Order: structure tokens, then C-alpha cells, then sequence
């Protein structure tokens, strides 16, 4: 709960949203919606989602 400035049609904020409260892995169809918001091409948006998992670090341990 971020507390802080408002941020509801943020360009990180909104892609945080449909990446859980949507799926990690949207599709073409879903990212063209965020084109506007974000207000980037629908390959511009990728980059950040195929990058945002890649930072976040998978629950569990590694083991094997």
C-alpha cells in the first residue's frame, strides 16, 4: 500500500495491477488496452512486463 503520492493512472502503477490482479503473463490482446494508458506500443509495454518477473525473484526454495 504505497502511501505517498496518488497514483492511479501511473504508467508502473497500472502494470503492476494487470500483472497480478489480471496474470504475470498477459496477452497481446490485454497489453493493447494498456498501450493507452501507458501510452506506449504494444511491444514498448512487453519489455517492461518480460522485465518486471525477471526482477521478481520466484517464491520457494531451489532445491535440486
Amino acid at each position: 500500500g504505497s502511501s505517498g503520492s496518488s497514483g492511479t493512472a501511473q504508467p508502473n502503477a497500472i502494470l503492476e495491477k494487470v500483472f497480478t490482479a489480471i496474470t504475470k503473463h498477459p496477452d497481446e490482446k490485454r497489453l493493447e488496452g494498456l498501450s493507452k494508458q501507458l501510452d506506449w506500443d504494444v511491444r514498448s509495454i512487453q519489455r517492461w512486463f518480460r522485465q518486471r518477473r525477471n526482477q521478481e525473484k520466484p517464491s520457494g526454495p531451489s532445491s535440486g
